[PDB]
């Protein structure tokens, strides 16, 4: 019934981004959101120099057309102090500390070599080749927004700067769990209607290289008791609490009759595929969310929905939707109107060097070897149907998650 | 002079991958590469709806080896009941700089001085690529200290990186240092930015050097030594991050002889069709094209000045940068 894009917009809008903040070592900063425009102290170059590498020179002491010869020399990591008598042109690297009050510089391309000077082969024009104290960084300019995520882009650039640590927003803490006492953990031995619990270690896994704070609390037996106070327990030290599957999503039960008791929470029906289900809402002291038991929905429905609201709350100021680009199926897709289908495909370079997808395969619920053999998504619109090969198609490609 | 392409295939011919291995929980696998084929205990699916086994049978290899494992593959294997599996070991990459014109943050820039910028970079993409860092600092400008530092890294790495300050081909005390120690050649690529490169093999590891250059470290480190790393952890995941063609809605000057590797912005164009847009200017003495930037333009190497319209060769930026 309720569309994503709807759902999405409706999460995101009651959310309030973390302020809490830390100070940390570049080199901990990696993924991490800055808290506090990144200032300049110093400027960039720190010192006026020369572009390229050749010859500087003053219109004053070259209008003759006698080749000067060099005075001195000067390096990036040596500078120049020397005199400059009324008819030079000292030697510099490129990167160098132009001459105290050089007015142009003339890389050797423009000039011939002799027994006694330097005749310029070509005409010269003020501030040629002369890169600026300041012109690419100036102290006290703004250099890095807050908000902003910081990589190798930006973090070595900080380190250009002389600045040793910065302020990040704290990590998000997430609580997660499960429940049913049909969930077994690995190595314990499948019993009657008993299966391996996985959706957990999936979530588990997907907040950690989302850089959050796992507080993984295991099954939950099936028990009130066990549930409101893994509830409370969840409640006190997460931003977020998620249930990766046993706890009701919409149908009536005990686990129901808790949600209700402990917070004001949603239970939508979304359209889309794979999924469906999606329990929402605010606790005392977190947001809740709540994933379906099947396991390829609960990934599609934490990738769609939880990752979005995680992005928010992280205090991080990058807008959009994963990179979205279109290209065309070279399959055919079996598509039912009435539901946004997040199909997974394959991605690939064709014969003359254009993209096009592939489907993966059978596309239900009750695999999940998709999301390897997959490397994106197709997006296939609601009320769209059946795709025939050769047409055009909305692709969103997978992200460090998967691949 | 000498080929990426052809340096690159010369550096993977001569490296083994690792084989060492430990046994770890599935929470705990992210990035890690498979040792040996994982094979099911039981059947999927193990009831009968669509019957028993029609999906996974028992004795099938549902991942093999080499196989990097992420949010597809590890909740798989939990399905089987396997609480942990065998995966190589982190690749060990000792780093060092040098040169007494670096100085340390929140100190003060002295003379020709400035900040020492590739080994923080370099440590950042080592430590997300998964590798275990052993950053030994700057060393000081004495032979006696690079030589006891070369001999501390190899004893603990199986790839050490000079980020920067021993030489790339120029000769100097650090030069004779690398020819004693070890047989490393000195290269001279065909690509920009950048261009000097050193590789070779100490007693006990590899050894890569990158140039002074931020510019040129980050990309050569990124497009040669990455490659290098992948292949040395066991990886059998073959390829070079995809590479997809896209049009120029920017000019480009392009100067042939050289593969250069400029940094463009790709996106949705109004249609709906990618199309690139460069950052600014490709120079190597700024290193804001990496942040505005978010794929590279690989010209090809004898191709020049390219026009708006025209069909380019378009890398994204991994997550080393976003």
């Amino acid at each position: 019934l309720m569309s994503l894009d709807t759902a999405l917009n409706e999460m995101l809008s009651r959310v309030t981004p973390l302020t809490a903040q830390e100070t940390l070592p570049l080199v901990q900063c990696f993924g991490r959101i800055l808290a506090s425009d990144v200032v300049s102290p110093l400027d960039v170059p720190g010192f006026d120099n020369s572009a390229m590498d050749g010859y500087a020179v003053r219109l004053a002491d070259i209008a003759s057309g006698q080749p000067l010869p060099v005075a001195g020399k000067s390096f990036a990591g040596q500078p120049y102090h020397g005199e400059w008598p009324a008819g030079t042109c000292i030697r510099i690297m490129a990167g160098a500390p132009v001459p105290e009050g050089c007015e142009a510089v003339v890389m050797q391309e423009q000039t011939e070599q002799m027994d006694n000077g330097v005749r310029f082969t070509a005409e010269v024009r003020s501030g040629q080749n002369i890169r600026r104290r300041g012109e690419d960084i100036s102290a006290g300019a703004v250099v890095f927004p807050a908000g902003t995520r910081l990589t190798t882009a930006e973090l070595p650039v900080i380190a250009s700067l002389g600045i040793a640590e910065v302020p990040v927003i704290r990590k998000v803490r997430v609580a997660l769990f499960s429940t049913g006492d049909e969930l077994q953990l690995p190595g314990q031995p499948l019993g009657d209607g008993q299966i391996y619990d996985t959706n957990r270690l999936a979530v588990h896994l997907m907040l950690e290289q989302l850089g959050c704070e796992v507080i993984n609390l295991g099954i939950i037996r099936d028990d009130p008791h066990a549930l409101r106070a893994a509830f409370i327990e969840a409640d006190s030290q997460a931003d977020v609490v998620i249930s990766s599957g046993g706890v009701s999503v919409g149908e009536a039960d005990y686990t129901k009759t808790i949600l209700e008791e402990l917070g004001e929470i949603a239970f939508w029906k979304l359209a889309i595929k794979p999924g469906k289900p999606f329990a929402f809402g605010k606790l005392s002291n977190s947001w809740f969310c709540g994933l379906p038991g099947n396991p390829v929905s609960a990934t599609l429905t934490f990738y769609q929905l939880v990752q979005p609201l995680l992005a928010k709350l992280s205090g991080n100021t990058a807008s959009g939707l994963p990179a979205r680009q279109r290209v065309r199926t070279a399959s055919r897709l079996k598509k039912t109107p009435g539901r946004l289908d997040f199909q997974r495909g394959v991605l690939q370079r064709n014969a003359d060097g254009e993209l096009e997808v592939t489907t993966t395969g059978h596309q239900g619920s009750h695999i999940f070897s998709s999301f390897s053999l997959g490397n994106c998504f197709i997006v296939l619109e609601r009320d769209r149907g059946n795709v025939e090969v050769g047409e055009w198609v909305e692709v969103e490609p997978f992200n460090a998650l998967f691949g």
